[PDB]
């Protein structure tokens, strides 16, 4: 509960936060000896660029794995990591989350992309992962303009998730922390929930912001998410840019 | 009705197709003497542009102007002309409009934009100018695909003009076609139909489809056409684009 971490594994399957956070452990200094090792879980994300920094790859569903990693390491990151921790990690050793979403606002998948659908706020957090709400360590909310889609938003998220990194990694490997308890309920959006805002139907009524609210949250630069398909079936990818003016 | 032109007046807002036509006109022999003078109207268009490639300011608006016309030229083009031809030109004149639609349909304003919003075919028509429906010397469709947006369709409809313009000039300055009557009445659009679309109703009920079809028939490359407001009324453009994929 109260001695510092002196071995950390991190298990991201994302390059850019993976480096960042590298970079400000280096810029610590701690009493007690510390390590930090990265790995990375996912084939479909950049697996490549995971390996280029130094990661290497792990499977969280190899129950051996999970048995090494409670064995060898007083703490554990999931920083964007696409691989769920089962019960038996997070109850043996402390698992730490970094989510891209203002908990508990728009939890699970893309949150910036569910809070332009539905207008609830957005950001980033650290929190506990406990075998549906983890305490909180913090988190921070970013602003979403009207103008700005999915990747405008995500970009700024990140911006914060990097913040909140810089302003705890002390406290949270000196385990010197209080959390807070979530204060809501809020909700939950799944993968399947954003392939079905992908799968554009033309004859669907509604009003023009509401459809305008699926383009935004679906266009995050050049990804090809949102489709609507002709009479024989090829698919049309359709993105929104939006801009302000003098 | 039946000598060749020997003096021809090429009234434009185009300097693409007037600096074709001029490259075209280059390349013919005509038996009979032949001049060309190009004149442009339009402030608000690419003026320095015209002037650029030679042109001179007219005003048609002018009512000593068109008596000169009409003492000095035996044919008049409306090549993309902004400014109307009075009837007491084309009335002692012979006139000539090159018209980026396929007439009957979506005459007036942007056509291919009316023609992504209502289906009806678009491309090019040559006809005479007639104090609402000249006779046609040529024209010719081009086709529009789900991915189109209104700058996709002109680019096409440009290409047709120009193929029209050199299949054609000939013919035209010897004053040796036959012309045949429109077939059906269509449909006209104006400026302000145009605005109509761009005027973006956030609140407005309707199809996906119908959506859709306004951002394509509104997004012309770069140009700021559609938009909608917050409540302080900053206007927000929005644009589309859309892609096919393997
Ligand atoms: C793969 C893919 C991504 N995106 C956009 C939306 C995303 O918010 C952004 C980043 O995608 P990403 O796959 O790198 O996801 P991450 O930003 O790493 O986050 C995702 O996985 C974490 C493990 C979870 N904790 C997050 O809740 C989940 O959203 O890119 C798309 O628009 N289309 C896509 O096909
Ligand atoms: C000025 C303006 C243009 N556009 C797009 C749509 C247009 O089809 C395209 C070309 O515009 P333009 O002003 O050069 O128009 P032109 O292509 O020269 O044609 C227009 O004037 C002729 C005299 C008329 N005979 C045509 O029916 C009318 O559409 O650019 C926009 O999307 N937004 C704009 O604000
Ligand atoms: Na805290
Ligand atoms: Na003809």
């Amino acid at each position: 509960l109260t001695a510092q971490a002196q071995r950390l594994l991190v298990v991201s399957d994302n390059q850019e936060l993976s480096l960042y956070l590298k970079e400000e452990l280096e810029k610590q200094s701690f009493e007690r000896p510390f390590n930090a090792d990265f790995c990375y879980t996912s084939f479909n994300t950049n697996p490549q660029q995971m390996m280029a920094m130094g990661a290497t790859k792990i499977n969280i569903k190899d129950e051996f794995t999970v048995e090494r990693i409670i064995n060898e390491y007083d703490l554990v990151f999931s920083l964007h990591c696409k691989q769920i921790f089962p019960a038996k990690l997070t109850d043996n050793v402390c698992c730490i989350n970094f989510h891209p979403g203002l908990n508990p606002y728009n939890r699970g998948w893309y949150p910036q992309a569910f809070s332009i659908i539905n207008g609830l706020p957005t950001g980033a957090t650290i929190h506990l992962m406990d075998a549906d709400h983890g305490d909180i360590i913090d988190q921070q909310e970013v602003e979403v303009k009207m103008s700005d889609t999915s990747l405008t938003v995500y970009r700024k998220v990140i911006a914060i998730e990097k913040h909140l990194i810089s302003r705890n990694i002390f406290t949270i490997i000196t385990r010197s922390y209080t959390t807070k308890k979530p204060q809501a309920e809020g909700n939950y959006n799944g993968i399947k929930d954003f392939n079905a805002l992908c799968e554009l139907d033309l004859n669907s009524i509604g009003t023009l912001d509401e459809h305008l609210k699926i383009l935004r949250a679906t266009t995050h630069g050049d990804f090809k998410n949102a489709f609507f398909c002709d009479e024989k079936g090829r698919r049309f990818f359709v993105r929104i840019v939006i801009d302000e003016a003098f």
